[PDB]
C-alpha cells in the first residue's frame, strides 16, 4: 500500500500544431455558435508547412469568414513573423467545408426512442449522432480535483506561454512540450522526479540562461514548492538540443490527435473521441463534460476520493447503453449504489446534456489548450449537484 | 466480487473514414519500407468528399508513387463506384509531403545519454523523437489475451467485412460500426446484453432482411454462441435510420483518430500517440507495441491473470523515464518483483525494440483496422519469452 | 483576290475543362456582384481529377456559398455522373481565396488623372488597374457583325451542347470541340472546306451513327446550306478515335485559357487579356466588351464593313493612351475622321464604360462559352448608337 | 502608309506571378525531358498567397521531386523573403498530378492518316493532340526579325531583372511590368512616344530616386538612343502610386496567362494556345515555334519584308487542315506561291518539327519570361532554311 510507482504525464503549448489545428477547430465552431445557437459543426483542421486546410461539415443560418478568422486564430498563439517557422499574413490557407443553412439538409434527426420505440418523451428526441464510449474523472489529489501529472505538466505549458505573452521572456517562441513524472507512494504523490520543458525560442539565447530562466520563472511558479526537491528532482531543460523551429514547419498538426493531453492525461482509460470542431450535438463532446460533472460532482459531495463515470452511448439512441460509477475502494457507498444515485441525479441523454451545462454559447476556444477539465469557468467543472448527491445517499 | 457492471466497447470496418485515412498513410509507410528499410515517416491522412489528401514527411532512397497507391489502397478497402459515396477511380488526390534524401537533413541525432551524459552502449545511442506515454495490456478472459469487449466489436466488424468481400451479402458496402456491451460479475465476463451493428448498404435492401442476414451470417458467427443468451441480448441492426452513405462522403476522416479502437478498447489508460503512417523508430507506435509484446508474454507465461505495462519516454532519451508492470491482484509475485523480471527479460530502449522485432518490415497495413493486437501473425504478439520470465520466476 | 485562301477557326462547348472553370469563375463573380454592385472579383479556378480549386482575390460585402455554387454550376453543364468522368455530387471544392471587405483593402486608389493630374472630373477618378491593350472586331460577312469562321464553329460547339440538353441525342456527354476551316474570296467566304466536330459520347454509340447524326443535327442546321458544297467540304467527326471520357479527368482546365475561342477566333489580334472571373472594373474585360461595342456600332452605322478598334491603357491612367479604328480599305471616311468621331461618339474611361453599358449586374455566367461577341442579350451587342455615328458622319 | 499611328506592347518580369507559373511549368518539363526524352508533359501551376499548387498530367518513367523543383524555381525568381509576401522556404507546395508510367497508359496514339488513312509513313505516325491554330510571325523591323514594341518591352523588363539581380538596385523586389508606346509613320517605327515602367521596391526607397535610377540604368541601357527623344519621349515610373506589395501574394498567377507577351506582343492574331508545361508532342508549343521558325526564315531569305505564317492542326491528325503564308503586299512573290514554296520547304508535321529542331531537350526554361522569339540560341529563331528557300524561288 506503501509502494512506489512512477506515474507519467504531458502537454503542449497552445503553440503545438496539434493544438494549433484543435484552437482553429474551435475559433469555427465559436464565431458559428456565436451567429447561430444550433449550429451544428464538425471542422477538422490539418496543419503543416505553409499550410492551413480546413474540412468537414457545417450546418448553419449563419456565415463566417473561415480564412481571416484562421489566420487571426493562427496570430493569437503567436506565429505572426516567419523566423518563427509559420505566419499567419504569408501561409496558405485552404477550405473544404460542406455549408448547408438547416433549411437545405435538415434538422437534427429523431432518436430510436421516438422513431422505432414510439416515445413522446421530448428529452428522448435527439439521440446520438454516433456509437460512442466516454469517461469521465475525478480524484481529490488535488483542489481542481484532477489528478496530479496532467494538472502540473498543464500549468507548465500554461506558464510556458505566458511568461513569453506577457514579454518577461522575450526569446521565447510558441511551440513548447512539458512532460511530468511523479512519484506515487500507492494513492498519494509524493514529489516530483522528474520535469521536462521543451521550448522553442531564437537563437539569442544560450541554453544556460534558457535553463536557470524556465526553471525560476516556468517550472518553480507552475509547480507546488512541497512536491520540488532539490538533488532529488531533475530538471531537464530543451534535452534534445536546441529549438529555434517549431510549429507547423517542423511537424504537421491536426486536430484530434491529443485527446489524452484535453482530458486527464492517462490516469483513466479513454474512448477515443476528439473534442474540438465539434458542437455540443456530438456526444464525444458534451457526454465526456457531463462525465467529468458527475464524477467532479460525486468526489465533491465526499460520496468518494477517487470517481471514475463510464458512459456509453448507440447510434440513434438518446438513453445510454451503459452507464457506471467506479470508486476504486474509495467509495462511502457500493459502487452499484453509487451508480444508481448518480442515474437518478444526473440525466445523461444528449438535449438534457445540452440544457443542463447550457453547452449551446460560444465557450470551447479556451478549451482547445491546456485542458478540458480542471478550470475554473467551465459549466461541467461546477460541483452544484454536491446537495442533491448527498441527500440521495444519506 | 458478486456485483453487477456494464463494459461497453466498440470497432469500425476498414471503410471507416477514418480508418480508411488509416490505412492509406499505413500503404505509404509499407510501401516505402519496402524500397528502403532505413526510411523515416510520419504520413498524415486526411479523407473528405472527392479527396485524399496526404502531408508529412518523408525520408527514403526509395520513391513510391502516392497517388497511384492511394487509389489502390481506396479500391481494396470497396469504394469502387460512385454510389458508395466514394470512389477510387475518380476522387482527387492531393500531396503535400516534404520529402527527405538522406543526403539532406541528416541520420538520426544523438541520444541524451550519449550526447549530455556520455554512453558508449550502442542500445543508447537513439533517443524517443518525442516525448511519450504508451499502455500495453493483456488478460486471459481471451484466448488472444486481450479484453473480450474489444475483441468481440473487432471480430464484428472484420467479419462484416468478409461477408461483403465473399459476396455472401453482395448488397454490403465497405462502412460500418460494431458497439458491444458485455455484462461482467466483477472480473468476469458472462453475457453480452447488447450488440450493435450499424452496416453500410444499397437501398435495394431493406431492414428486416438486413436484421436477419446480419444477426445469422455476421452477429452469431463472429460471437461465440456462450456468450449469447437467449432472450436477454438485445440485437440492434442500424438503430440510426439505414446507412446508404458512407465513408468519406459522410464524412471527414483523419489519421490516428481510432486510437481506442486500435488498441484497447477502453479497458486500460491510453497514452494519446497514433500509430499509422509513423515507421517504428517513433516510440508512439514501436514502444507502443513492446508494452503489449511484455505484457502478453507476462500474462501467457502465467505470471498474472491481468498485466499492465506502462512506458514512458522523455524527448531525446533512450532510456524510460518510468516503466511499470501492475497486476490487478493477478500476480504470482509482488509487483515490484515482476517488475524487476521484466527488466531483466526485456529492453525497452528505442533501438533495442526495432531490433528484437524486426519492424522494419513492410508488415503495417493489415494493422490499420480491426486492431493492432490480438491477431496472430505479429511480431508484438509473440509470446517467446515466455520461459526465460518463468525462469526468472522460479 | 480571286486567289484562294485557307482560314481555320474553333470553339470548344461548355464542358470542356478550360470553359468549365471560366463559367465557374463568371457564377462566383455574379453571385458576389448580385449582393454587392462594386464588389471586386479576379476569382481563377482550376480544374482536375476529382477537384475544383477556386482561388484568387476578391473584395466584397456580400456572402456566396462557393462549394454550392460550384457543384451547382457543374451540374448545369452536365457532370452529373461518374460515367462522364466528372460529377458534381462526388468531386472535391477546394477554396483559397483572399476575401476581404474594404474593411480592410479600400476602393479602388485614385486614378494618375486624379491623383497626379489634379481632375476633378468624377469620370476620370477611376484608372485601369493595369496596362492593357485592347482589341475589337466587327465584320458584316455575318448578321451578328462577326468572322464568319469563329461563328461557325460557336454555332457548331453551341448547337451540339443544344442537341445533347433536348435530349434530340440523348448518348452524347458534355465535352465537344468544333472547328472550322474556310476558303476565302481574298475577304469574303466561299464555302467551308473543313468541318471537324469532336464530341464526347456514351461507349454504346458508334462513329457512322455517330457521324450520320452529328452531320444532320449539328452540323447542316449549325452551318448554313450556302457555305455547305457537296463533294468538296469534308466531314471529320471525332478523327482522334472515341470521346468517352471528357472534362476534368481527361484534361487540366483553368480560367482563361480560351481567350481567342472567347473573342474573334483569330481574325484580329489580341491583347492577351482574360475575361472570366473579372469584375468590370479590370480594364482587360469591360474595355474589350466596349471595343467590341465600338466596332459594331461602326459597322451597323454602314461608316465600314469592317472595323477594327484598338484602345491601350496605361496603369492607374482612366483615360486610354492610344485610340484607333481600322477599316481595312472598307471605310466611308478616312480612318482618322472615323477615329476622331469615335472619340467624340464614345467614353473609354473605365467608370464611363461601366455605367454606359451598365455593366454592375450579374450578366456575365452566360458569356463563359460560346464567345463573349456576336450574341443577343448582351450591353455590348446593342446597336443604338448609330444614329450619332451617323450624324457624325453625315 | 505614310501616316503616324501609336502601336502599344507590354511585357512583365520573370517575378510576375503569371510568369513565375510559367517558370515552374517548364522548369518541371525540363526536369522531366533531362531524364526521359519522350517525357509526355502537361503542367499547370497556380500561383498564390502561401501556395504553389501544381496539377496536370505526366506521362514519364524518371522521376522528379516536384517540391524541391518548384521552391529551387521561386529561389532563382527572387522570392527568398517574407517581406516579398512569398518565399521559396516557408509556401506550401500541392501536387495532385495525374502521373503514369507509359507501361499503363500507353505509347502516343495512331495519327488520323495511320488508324482511318492506311499511311505506312513514319512522319505521319504522331498526330496532333488537340485541335489546334498556330501564327507564327517575322518582320524586319528589328535584326531578331521580331515587331519592335514587344522586342523593347522584354528588353525593359529583362533589364529591370538584372539590375534586381546583380545588386545595381538593391530596392528593387522581383515584380514588374514594363509597357511602351512607339511612333510608327507607317511601317516604319521612328521614336518611342512613352515608356511606363512598374516596379516592385522596398519602401527606403522613394519615388524620385527611384525614377532617376530606372530612367539611367533600366530605360536607357535597354532602349537604343535612336528610338528615344528627350523633350518628346515621357517617362513614367510606378505612376500608379508604391509598388511595395507584389508577387504571388498580390495576384494569383496561373500558367499560360501570357502568351501575348509570350509572341508578339499584340502585332499580329493569337490561336489561343500556351506553351510552358507543354512537351514537344503538343503541337500548341511546337507547331507555334515552327510558324516562328517559317515566317523568320522567309523574312531572311528576302522573300518578304513582313510575313505570317498560320498553321491549324484538326486533332488526331498529323498533317495540318490549314497553311498560310501573308506577306503585307511586302511579297518579293504572291502570297499563294509563298504559301506553296513553303508547303515544299517545310514540314509541319509533329513529328517533322521535333526532329528539325531538335526539341527533345532541356531547354525551355529560359522561354518562360522575355519572350519565346526573337532570342538567340533557340532552335526556331536558327535562318538555316534561307538558301533553300532562295533556290525554290529563285
Amino acid at each position: 500500500m506503501r509502494a512506489l510507482r512512477l506515474v507519467t504525464s504531458e502537454s503542449v503549448t497552445e503553440g503545438h500544431p496539434d493544438k494549433l489545428a484543435d484552437r482553429i477547430s474551435d475559433a469555427i465552431l465559436d464565431a458559428l455558435i456565436a451567429q447561430d445557437k444550433k449550429a451544428r459543426v464538425a471542422a477538422e483542421t490539418l496543419v503543416t508547412t505553409g499550410l492551413v486546410f480546413v474540412a468537414g461539415e457545417i450546418t448553419t443560418e449563419g456565415y463566417v469568414d473561415i480564412p481571416n478568422l484562421v489566420r487571426k486564430t493562427v496570430r493569437e498563439v503567436g506565429y505572426t513573423r516567419a523566423k518563427y517557422g509559420f505566419d499567419a499574413d504569408t501561409c496558405a490557407v485552404l477550405t473544404a467545408i460542406d455549408e448547408q443553412s438547416p433549411d437545405i439538409a435538415g434538422g437534427v434527426n429523431l432518436s430510436y426512442e421516438w422513431r422505432v420505440l414510439k416515445s413522446t418523451d421530448p428529452l428522448d428526441r435527439v439521440g446520438a449522432g454516433d456509437q460512442g464510449l466516454m469517461f469521465g474523472y475525478a480524484t481529490d489529489e488535488t483542489p481542481e480535483l484532477m489528478p496530479l501529472p496532467i494538472t502540473l505538466a498543464h500549468r507548465l505549458t500554461m506558464r510556458l506561454a505566458e511568461v513569453r505573452k506577457t514579454g518577461l521572456l522575450p526569446y521565447l517562441r510558441p511551440d513548447g512540450k512539458a512532460q511530468v513524472t511523479v512519484v506515487y507512494e500507492g494513492d498519494k504523490p509524493l514529489y516530483v522526479k522528474t520535469v521536462v520543458v521543451s521550448a522553442q525560442h531564437s537563437p539569442e539565447v544560450e541554453q544556460e540562461q534558457l535553463r536557470e530562466d524556465l526553471i525560476r520563472e516556468v517550472v518553480r511558479q507552475a509547480i507546488p514548492p512541497e512536491y520540488l526537491k532539490d538533488g532529488e528532482t531533475e530538471y531537464l531543460i530543451n534535452p534534445s538540443g536546441r529549438f529555434i523551429l517549431g510549429g507547423p514547419h517542423a511537424d504537421t498538426g491536426l486536430t484530434g490527435r491529443k485527446i489524452i493531453v484535453d482530458t486527464y492525461g492517462g490516469a483513466v482509460p479513454h474512448g477515443g473521441g476528439a473534442f474540438s470542431g465539434k458542437d455540443p450535438t456530438k456526444v464525444d463532446r458534451s457526454a465526456s463534460y457531463y462525465a467529468r460533472y458527475m464524477a467532479k460532482n460525486i468526489v465533491a459531495a465526499g460520496l468518494a476520493r477517487r470517481a471514475l463515470v463510464e458512459l456509453a452511448y448507440a447510434i440513434g439512441k438518446a438513453r445510454p447503453v451503459s452507464l457506471r460509477v467506479e470508486t476504486f475502494g474509495t467509495g462511502v457507498l457500493p459502487d452499484e449504489k453509487l451508480t444508481e444515485i448518480a442515474k437518478k441525479v444526473f440525466d445523461p441523454r444528449p438535449l438534457a446534456i445540452i440544457e443542463e451545462l447550457d453547452l449551446l454559447r460560444p465557450i470551447y476556444t479556451p478549451t482547445s489548450a491546456y485542458g478540458h477539465f480542471g478550470r475554473p469557468g467551465f459549466p461541467w467543472e461546477e460541483t452544484d449537484r454536491v446537495e442533491a448527491l448527498r441527500r440521495e445517499a444519506g
